[PDB]
């Protein structure tokens, strides 16, 4: 194939790219990298971060999942994943950047214990509540009646967050506390494109248990 | 005016917006906020971060300088500040995001001392060298023959970085160590649009001396 994806069977950032390519109907070869022994192609294609995902189109590389997503949207414009109105597009980019900035709040879930881990989980619930109230509102998806780049960017809050919660022994995304966001997470996971393209939960839980063990 | 900018006379992030609006020939009212007593409009328009800049167009707010810049480019498409080719646009977004991620390296310049501050400055030089070699290359500007959103996003490495260097007593962007980036910084500051729209250096230096005093 003319499109290659240097990926992973577990990274949520790689899954954002898989979803976008499948939504566009773009054929691609998935090259699963071993992060303990990175290939010559990965280091050549992404010299700045040496990380996956890396999309390679016509032999030219695009690194960083958020940059890859906008490249896919611009390259294959059919089945749009962003709105046409500039203000609506700015709101979508604003929420995507908000999610990208709050990564440190989720890290604390694998670094804190007891009366400190409860506080870290409460801080994550408040991050999600802002997203729920000001971002999702009463829509079925962040993209309205169907998923868009904003839903894709927040997909890591579904099975990956469920695995983090089970590995850390704390609750974050619950129906009592975040009713609309919890209903969104269920609806997103049930979209056939997402359902057919997510890691096996038991394998993902084992991976998150290892990451928590390393982060202590 | 139909375009308002809730700004500042010193923030480099606010100056990115001033430059973009002036490059588009967009008339606007500049509302300088007092950060020790934020207005009702600022808190209403930017509830998530409560920060400047905030662009208000037709009474609708757009916060975060990078989101504002793409909104300006999409709303006033004449005098383009991004290329048309999707791969070229992805490279521009990639470098803009790289600059946005390396903010912590610059923070160390106002938190470290002696044999630790020399190390922090060396780390900043390596961040800039990657940008110079892989981003700028042999072009006059990141946008080629004229400035684009990438040059605008890196404008904080000109007089603001010069002020940080003088306040901290360390050298970072020098011609001997970064020849092309130093020539770029001189060329950027000499562009008439930039020259006529930058803070007074003595006032900016006094501001950075205060920020370093607070950051210790
Ligand atoms: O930072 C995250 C992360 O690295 C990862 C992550 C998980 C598995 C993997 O193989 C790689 C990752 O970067 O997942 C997240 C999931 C979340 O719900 C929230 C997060 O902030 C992360
Ligand atoms: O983080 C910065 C910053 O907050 C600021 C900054 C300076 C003045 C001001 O009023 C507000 C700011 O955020 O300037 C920077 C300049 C640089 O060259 C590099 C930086 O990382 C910053
Ligand atoms: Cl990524
Ligand atoms: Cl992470
Ligand atoms: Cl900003
Ligand atoms: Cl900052």
């Amino acid at each position: 194939a003319d499109v290659k994806l240097h990926g992973s069977w577990v990274s949520p950032f790689n899954y954002r790219v898989i979803w976008a390519l499948k939504l566009k109907g773009v054929e691609f070869e998935h090259i699963v990298e071993d992060l303990t022994n990175k290939s010559e192609l990965l280091l050549k294609y992404n010299p700045v971060y040496k990380k996956i995902p890396v999309l390679v189109h016509g032999g030219k590389p695009i690194a960083e999942s958020l940059v890859i997503l906008e490249y896919i949207e611009e390259t294959w414009p059919e089945n749009p994943l962003l709105p046409t109105d500039p203000y609506e597009r700015a709101m979508a980019r604003f929420w995507i950047q908000y999610g990208a900035t709050k990564t440190a709040a989720f890290g604390a879930l694998f670094r804190a214990s007891g009366e400190e881990l409860e506080k870290a989980a409460k801080e994550v619930v408040e991050v999600l509540r802002v997203l729920e109230e000001q971002g999702l509102g009463d829509k079925k998806f962040f993209g309205g009646d169907s998923i868009n780049l904003v839903d894709i960017s927040f997909g890591l809050f579904t099975c990956w967050l469920e695995a983090i919660e089970e590995a850390a022994g704390v609750k974050v995304l619950e129906p009592s506390t975040l009713p609309r966001l919890h209903a969104w997470a269920q609806n997103f996971i049930e979209v056939p494109l997402i359902k057919e393209n997510i890691p096996d939960y038991d394998k993902l839980l084992l991976h998150m248990k290892g990451v928590r063990e390393k982060m202590m």
